[PDB]
């Protein structure tokens, strides 16, 4: 059947509730919820939900004429009314959305009209409209579904106005999405997609090349980088790689000993070889990463002094800091205690699982003794949220998140930054110029903040990055070349074409 496709994920897409995090995916909330603005790959964004705007000399009051022509999924008006309800579900959770700025600047959501929605925040705060655009958590289900006048506490159905319905859920089995018939704008060329929960990325390989699957479309780590590179070279096959789009680094725990000594996170820095890493293990599809974030982010390129590959320097760095080895044994001790590091993440990804083999044993060349430990999703999440870590995988978020959201989200508990950071006698003051980053309108001192922030944690080694990916897709050859969304975490299914 050709204007379906079968897909794979690792896990379910969840209850699709669009005010609430993990264990929602992203991509799948973006398929049924939609923001009043539309991200664009420039940088901007354009009309969506909201047809035109205005705002007042100060900046902090903004009035949104909406379209009068979008349904909910079941019929339901997208009116001012809406998405007024919307936003106090939201902020009735205001606390668990602090990582994100505009949640803490939005005063009050007033619905005007049946088409004029104002909006009042406490500062002209010029992220605004980027954050509006995100997938989570301003878009809109239709107030009918609330529970309790909230959403904060379950919804009923995923009703929103996008361009796919959640039409059914089988746990740990299946997803599927048909095509949203009463969609204010184009109607998709497909018409229906299954999504097949696989979380081994072995299996997901099999799938595909069995034809079971017609196309994957994720974070290199949605397959093996070995099978990926073999499928490329398979003229039965389509694959691609987008230009890079996030960091992946591990978080070193300044909090927990041992890597709460600046010495061992140097030495750590300095342990792996990011080249052979790359060159061997990730099949040379991605690039060395020697900084938080690429020098391609905005305000991010900020000539800082990478760490090379050097065990020498390593093992110079943990002697002197009281880190040395006893007779006829591999393993540092300081103080009777050998060097002992516990390194987690996410079984399912087969990126993390297969540089975490590498790190450890290049961290075991200079005397550390690096434990892995995988485990489900929603256990590295709150492991990173509350500091029971030693060394954990993380990455950046991409285009619009990075840098100011992901800094941001470093003031509260969130993904690892936050615990990761607590050791740093500087955490209170990198916040503080967290803050003032997000409010300054001065050009100049923007960028000074930027370079600031960005130094301290540099200079301070609480992060090992190891490199920029990009978004990774397999697919038949029939649905030709596939388009990259904007945002990182969605996937345009919408503009897929079958033959
Ligand atoms: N992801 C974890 C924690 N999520 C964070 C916020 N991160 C953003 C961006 C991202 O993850 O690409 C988001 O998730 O929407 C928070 O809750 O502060 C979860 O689902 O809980
Ligand atoms: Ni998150």
């Amino acid at each position: 059947a050709p204007d379906e496709i079968t897909t794979a994920w690792p896990v379910n897409v969840g209850p699709l509730n669009p005010h609430l995090y993990t264990p929602n995916q992203m991509f799948a909330q973006s398929m049924v919820y939609e923001p009043l603005v539309k991200y664009q790959a420039d940088g901007s964004v354009i009309p969506w939900l909201a047809k035109s705007w205005t705002h007042s000399e100060d900046g902090k009051t903004w009035t949104f004429t909406l379209r009068d022509d979008v349904k909910f999924s079941n019929g339901e008006p997208f009116d001012a009314e809406a998405a007024a309800e919307n936003f106090r579900a939201v902020l009735d959770n205001r606390q668990r959305h602090a990582w994100l700025e505009l949640a803490n600047q939005i005063v009050d959501v007033k619905a005007l009209s049946k088409t004029e929605l104002q909006i009042t925040l406490k500062s002209a705060y010029y992220p605004f409209l980027q954050e509006l655009a995100l997938p989570r958590p301003f878009r809109f289900i239709a107030p009918s579904q609330f529970k309790n006048h909230e959403t904060m506490n379950g919804i009923k159905a995923p009703i929103g106005t996008g361009p796919w319905i959640l039409q059914e859920s089988k746990l740990n089995q299946y997803d599927v999405f048909v095509r949203n018939e009463n969609y204010w704008g184009e109607k998709p060329a497909i018409k229906k997609i299954t999504f097949n929960v696989i979380p081994d990325p072995t299996t997901r390989a099999v799938a595909f090349e069995t034809g079971d699957i017609d196309l994957l479309y994720g974070n290199e780590g949605l397959l093996p980088l070995d099978t990926f590179a073999r499928f490329s070279q398979n003229p039965a096959y389509h694959t691609q790689l987008s230009q890079p789009i996030e960091t992946v680094m591990l978080a070193l725990n300044t909090a927990k000993a041992p890597t709460n000594e600046l010495a061992v996170r140097e030495a750590l820095n300095y342990a792996v070889n990011k080249k052979s890493l790359i060159d061997n293990a990730l099949y040379g599809t991605q690039q060395v990463a020697d900084t938080l974030f690429a020098p391609s982010v905005p305000y991010a390129n900020l000539g800082l002094k990478p760490s090379q590959y050097d065990p020498q320097k390593a093992k110079a760095l943990l002697e002197k800091a009281g880190w040395t080895l006893p007779a006829g044994k591999d393993i540092r001790e300081k103080n009777g205690q050998p060097l002992r590091i516990e390194l987690s993440f996410i079984g399912t990804d087969a990126l993390s699982k297969s540089m975490a083999e590498i790190i450890q044993a290049d961290m075991r060349q200079i005397g550390a003794d690096v434990s892995l430990i995988g485990e489900e999703e929603s256990s590295i999440y709150a492991r990173q949220r509350d500091g029971r870590f030693g060394m954990i995988f993380h990455r950046t978020w991409g285009a619009p998140y990075d840098p100011h959201a992901f800094l941001s989200s470093m003031r509260v508990p969130s993904h690892a930054d936050f615990q990761a950071q607590q050791g740093l006698a500087d955490k209170p003051l990198i916040d503080k110029e967290i803050g003032e980053v997000l409010a300054t309108h001065d050009e100049t001192q923007r960028q000074a903040l930027y370079r600031d922030i960005l130094t301290r944690l540099h200079d301070e080694a609480v992060y090992l990055p190891i490199s920029y990916i990009s978004m990774m897709v397999v697919s038949k050859p029939e649905l030709g070349n596939i388009p990259y969304a904007p945002i990182a975490t969605e996937i345009p299914f919408e503009q897929i074409k079958p033959v």
